[PDB]
């Protein structure tokens, strides 16, 4: 896809950047034990390059990972949009997607509790079109001017830069409690959507209302929804924390691996579409980025399929250097007067100057379009083009009036939706239509399962209990209470304050479909899911059972890891490196039962800790071979529990265990208030 | 110390950067539901600043933390060096120190297994002097030109950028096994030195041989050693991994807290001093940065005290922007022909152009000297001075010959040690004197305790089992076996390969003092160490027990956290947020026994897991008030296990255990 | 000077923008372009750019950050820094505020207001307001530049636009470049004038202080230097900058004929003791002394000979004694009094031909 820019070093002699063959292993010296010479250009070119390898990390979403793929349109969508990449059944457009967390710096853990980015570039035949989205459909704030306040509050305290990749400190919760617009996103981040199981098991949302614009100039309002074909799934917090230490790269590795194994993830690219006249028809303002349109009021139209199926060749060149902009817009789409979106337009063009160090960042292979470029932009540091047109001004006669102006009527220009209008004073004021900060957070909460609601309360309990200021904590309970009195009461319990009296202004009982994770049924596929098989070298029997299990499980697309004391034929991982965070389900072969009752080869109690951890975190666990009580009794796991399996028959074991993998989590193991 | 540069925003109205009062909470729009206007300069100035907040992270040592302090000279050292900061008994020089890991990016965890940076700036009355050191006294490679090879191999694989902050992958071990100079630093990194308990519980080393130069021109060869006065301590690996998730900020938080509480860490700044004639006298070449001088051959001389006692005011401005250079040298010190050192001098000047974006990085407050600057450097982006001298060239008459040249005999100039010499062909060749890559790794290994040796084998077992390539794994065994056959046998066992036959060229039995962690006796102080008291709100007796334990422990300078199901008066932390990685010792109060036998307030089994984790990780653990110890399966007769009715008897025992710090009998040994 | 970074966005309370679509865009440009010049976002921290009042805001970090901020809670709204800094606006803290009478209405358009469409009437007003010679100078600048335009079609297109402002201008510029002017097109012609835009019409200068007088002398006669010295004293008293020019430097001589040029002077005086120079030396280029006097005259400057013998200098220069702005007195005092009026007059525009 970027094949034209690739550099092959599978053969040949080392050269400088200017093609002179050289060596690079010993410095030039005055004598064998002498000082290094200034004239050693080999040394200096190589070390200068190294000294300058790094670029500024993104200001937000610094930690992330990307892949190439393809978008395919299901129809000719000319009836609703002029957009070219949507103009034909089966029409294919190359994409590049980067996923990310939000707060953390570029080496922070994938499995922090955070908002996640989901940024998609369509290299369309009428220009690059970016949808720069998140895994959560609403944002914290209602005006782009507040962006640095939010980000300052969420990032580490600036005297000591503590804590990394976390909202669990005074400043973030001070901001949330003083700025109540944040409530809706906060509730999302405190649910399982804050700790998704993988990039593949989350959705993407454009967040803002945009416009679809036909060639005749008429427009409709839309929201983007990228709906996962892998299903929605999350971690539990106490698993996430351990995972952040055991494997900071979990999400990027999961994505890389799924793509390498031929299981590249897929989304349905959907929109909600409503009329301009419905901007305030739903009990809120469609310009307000803190609100969703409940699916009951407007259903998804599936536009096409997004599949990621190709890993990058060089992470830095492709993933680190990709520079998205919501200003990368194409004919057939337009902006709205969402004051959050409005300010983003400025920010993303400006910030790339910081990252790239110069104005020619669109010339980087990953940012280049796949159609010709005709304009009078010139010069700048790092200019890679050699322009032939020596009259780069409009209007001209000396280049015969080229390039020609493009617009609604000619050259398939972008155009602002011609129905759009402005009226009134030039104001720095907030629309009173934006003022209800609480009803939609309550709607979201109502729509979770009882155990899911517990998980969310328990996340707030965790975070707020780490806030040092009593006053901030009181202010936090004040805002929570406006969403739900019960939530305030339950989180106050953990922090030894009293909740304030019920304030019912915004209370209600309504629910909406499609926002719950635990409620979304079993996963539609178990391909790529990870099964750990805990075995031993001390019994040839155990290794036999493991091999039999492997054969049967791998037939169904599961990634099987056999664990034992030491590596050898058929064993993938040692107990020393193994951890429950590494598996979606854990099986002990009964040949290995003795290990679950000391070794220099692994930390004491490791085999049993993996089983106990997996059970406590809600995963399918079991013993295969028929003798289960020694292991289960050691783990305090009840033989009759949901998602606990015990069979002698390998075929029967796997048939039951695979249902448990699709269920994914057994939530009956978590206590409720 | 940087007070002149401080900005106070505790009062006043919001202004732009040019002092015009503004607001910053709502955009300017055409109508109340209208589009944002280009003429909103309040918006654009604020968001432009934010857009440009980030600067490139350091190419290595990107993850770090810093503090201000003071160095105090013990003596007048004029008899060995001309260095002004060492020229009088009791002479004080402000310092700034940054500690770091090595491989990880910004945000990665403090408790990765890694080499650690320990970079010290002395703002002397004769210029800034930097010692840019590590916690390990030898480096991987023997020539600066190999640095990008080492770093590429150790940092994440460049197709997918995995794994973060770790040598546990094919490329690192490919390089190690192909470049055997790496063996000595590798053995250090695979020891407890790879996972120190804090910045305060590690030493600092200059690594290279440098020269001390007297005013009379004569020179001696030296090594810098910063010897911790808190003692040396490490984590265990299985604890460190969890810690990296539970608190990535563990080291920087430990440093911040120690300073805030009046317990700023101290080091004795030391040197080994030897004659120029002894360059090759110790069985290796003093120019070779992969070798130590055993303390048996050359004892340490204490020059003065380094103390850190002041946290920064703004992390970015001070810690992130501090730009160290070994080129920051002062009269009385000189370089050697160490080819690793030689190339560092180029690198650290060049690299600040990347970080700062321009040539005036020395004008940042944290980089400024504390004496006047007189030179003819001019212009450049971000120029902060207004130079009065309009004839900035030498030689001149129009500025009366100023600034004047400084040298050995005038203006206290820096001078290259005058005895230094060069001879021979201009070569890109390695000295044969560098060729022994294995003896000193074996020296180091020999000097560790039996269980220390086991930890190191187990770290290699852990990492090498993750290396996918069979051929790389075999190549690694070939190298380890040249250091020790027994090491190669023991790590080969974990990876299902056969160890190669013993090859005894570099085997020996010698030991050297001062390199072992577990062997270095109990900690000389237990101030700052963390005790978690596990209690319950369901019994008032439990809280009374915890409160009484608190009073007695805090007297002795320990940081006490009382844990229970929920927060209230006397309780610091919930079981939900508590972890054994957060404590140096764990005490259960009798009255809370029931908890160790389910709750919506914390994950199932959390209270007993803390206690069990702590025990298995080697910590002092106890019950104050056998029921608990049974449930935990912790033996009452265990070293570092405590069981006492009386709070006074308990504390007195338990504090002895905190000084011992780790009970290593809890770890299995090979064969 | 090099580092000063101006912005129209540097605005204060009591002033506001208009919807001038040129002004509007400038506001973006000057903030952005400083990133290029400075290489980073902290350009307002350069000494020449700093304000002379306290700065209170939550801008942080960036390359070249020179401040050490004490406020560790730089976000609004906060309680952890007690709500500081406080928002400033019309009603509090002397905030900037957009003029509240300001309003917008209509479609979001990339369209030009028809109110902007007269491009020619005001150029005509400007031209009408210049003096005849001044109009000739303008025509001649156009003649100079347009004759260097190589494309025939461009030159024709230029004549088209010129003709819409003034047919006479089009005809006169066209004569120099060998094309015909298009026929008169009177849509925008008029005879209106406006005050204060003319240079040559704005009367004598109000002060001659700082103006430059070159006195051309010689070392060959000790009387020439005595004359130069008398003139210097008289002229410097009135705050003129006097350069005495001779073949070589010495006490009283400021520069050599070799470095001297008419472009260096607002007026040129020859002391009649130096007449023989105006009639070869290794010390300056052939004919330099006469050339300085001839250039000065032809460029419209006051020129003169002081001492009483003028005819040899004036005749060699083809300058008429009775010319305006040509002076010839024996008396130093009388010479200076006359010459200084010529310096205020500044240029003698009768020396330039009209169409
Ligand atoms: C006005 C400032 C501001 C506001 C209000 C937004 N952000 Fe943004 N965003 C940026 C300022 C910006 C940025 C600082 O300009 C970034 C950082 C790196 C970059 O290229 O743009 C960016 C990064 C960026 C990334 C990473 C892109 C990549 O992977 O390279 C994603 C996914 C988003 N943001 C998503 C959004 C969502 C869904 C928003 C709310 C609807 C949002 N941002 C609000
Ligand atoms: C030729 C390249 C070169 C080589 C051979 C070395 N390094 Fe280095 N080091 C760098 C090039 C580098 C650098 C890339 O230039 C850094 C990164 C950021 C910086 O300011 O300098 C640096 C960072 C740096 C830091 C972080 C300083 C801070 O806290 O800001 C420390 C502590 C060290 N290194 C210490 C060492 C030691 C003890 C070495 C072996 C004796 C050594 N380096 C070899
Ligand atoms: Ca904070
Ligand atoms: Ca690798
Ligand atoms: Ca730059």
């Amino acid at each position: 896809p970027l094949a034209a820019y690739e550099v092959d070093d599978s053969t040949g002699y080392l050269t400088s950047d200017v093609g002179g063959p050289i060596q690079d292993q010993t410095s030039l010296k005055a004598g064998i034990r002498g000082p290094t010479l200034l004239e050693d250009f080999m040394f200096r070119q190589k070390i200068q390059h190294f000294d300058h390898e790094r670029v500024p990390e993104r200001a937000v979403h610094a930690r992330g990972a990307g892949a190439h793929g393809t978008f395919t349109s299901y129809a000719d969508w000319s009836n609703i949009t002029a957009a070219s990449f949507l103009n034909a059944t089966g029409k294919q457009t190359p994409v590049f997607v980067r996923f990310s967390t939000f707060a953390g710096s570029r080496g922070s853990a994938d499995t922090a509790r955070d908002v996640h980015g989901f940024a998609t570039r369509f290299y369309t035949d009428e220009g690059n079109f970016d949808i720069v989205g998140n895994n959560i459909p609403v944002f914290f704030i209602q005006d782009a001017i507040q962006f640095p306040d939010l980000i300052h509050s969420v990032k580490p305290r600036p005297d000591n830069e503590i804590p990394q990749a976390a909202t669990a400190h005074d400043s973030a919760w001070d901001f949330f409690s003083q700025q109540p617009s944040t409530m809706h996103t906060l509730f999302w981040a405190m649910s399982g959507h804050g700790i998704p199981r993988s990039y593949r098991h989350m959705d993407g949302f454009g967040v803002h209302t945009f416009r679809f614009v036909k060639d005749d100039g008429s427009s409709k309002l839309i929201k983007w929804h990228f709906k996962s074909r892998q299903g929605k799934a999350s971690l539990v917090w106490e698993e996430a924390q351990v995972l952040s230490g055991k494997n900071a790269d979990f999400h990027r590795q999961d994505l890389w691996d799924a793509i390498e194994s031929g299981n590249g993830p897929e989304w349905d690219v959907c929109v909600q579409i409503v009329d301009e006249s419905q901007a305030q028809a739903f009990g809120f303002d469609l310009l307000d980025p803190t609100k969703i349109i409940p699916e009951e009021y407007a259903p998804l139209t599936k536009l096409g399929l997004l599949k990621l199926d190709r890993n990058p060749t060089n992470y830095f060149a492709e993933t680190e250097q990709v520079m998205f902009q919501p200003g990368h817009i194409v004919r057939g789409i337009d902006f709205t007067e969402d004051p959050l979106l409005q300010g983003r337009l400025f920010s993303y063009l400006d910030t790339q100057l910081n990252r790239n160090g110069g104005p020619n960042f669109e010339q980087l292979p990953i940012n280049m379009p796949r159609v010709p470029i005709h304009n009078n932009n010139r010069d700048g540091a790092g200019q890679m083009f050699i322009h032939r047109n020596k009259y780069p001004y409009t209007p001209n006669t000396l280049n015969s009036g080229y390039p020609r102006q493009a617009n609604q009527n000619a050259g398939r220009g972008f155009f602002t939706a011609p129905g759009r209008t402005a009226s009134g004073a030039l104001v720095r004021e907030v629309s009173p239509t934006f003022n209800d900060h609480w009803s939609q957070p309550r709607l979201f909460f109502n729509s979770l399962t009882p155990v899911e609601q517990q998980f969310l309360v328990n996340a707030m309990r965790f975070e707020i209990s780490l806030v040092k200021s009593e006053e901030v904590k009181k202010n936090v309970l004040t805002q929570l209470n406006r969403v739900s009195h019960d939530v305030a009461v339950r989180v106050a319990a953990a922090i030894g304050l009293g909740a304030p009296d019920a304030d019912d202004t915004y209370y209600h009982n309504n629910k909406t479909a499609g926002v719950s994770i635990v409620g979304s049924g079993p996963l539609p596929t178990i391909k790529t899911l990870r099964v750990g098989i805990l075995a031993t070298t001390s019994e040839s029997s155990a290794l036999d059972q493991a091999a039999q299990l492997r054969t049967r499980l791998e037939k169904d697309g599961l990634v099987v890891t056999v664990v034992a004391e030491t590596l050898r034929e058929g064993v993938d991982q040692t107990y020393s490196t193994a951890d429950a965070t590494g598996f979606d389900g854990v099986v002990v072969v009964d040949g290995a039962a003795a290990l679950f009752a000391s070794s220099p080869l692994f930390p004491t109690g490791r085999p049993l800790q993996i089983f106990v951890d997996a059970y406590r975190w809600g995963k399918p666990v079991g013993v295969c071979g028929g003798k289960s009580s020694e292991v289960l009794d050691a783990a305090d796991v009840p033989e009759d529990g949901d998602g606990v399996y015990s069979e002698e028959s390998v075929d029967m074991f796997v048939e039951e265990f695979e249902k448990g993998l699709a269920t994914f989590r057994f939530t009956d193991r978590f206590a409720l208030d």
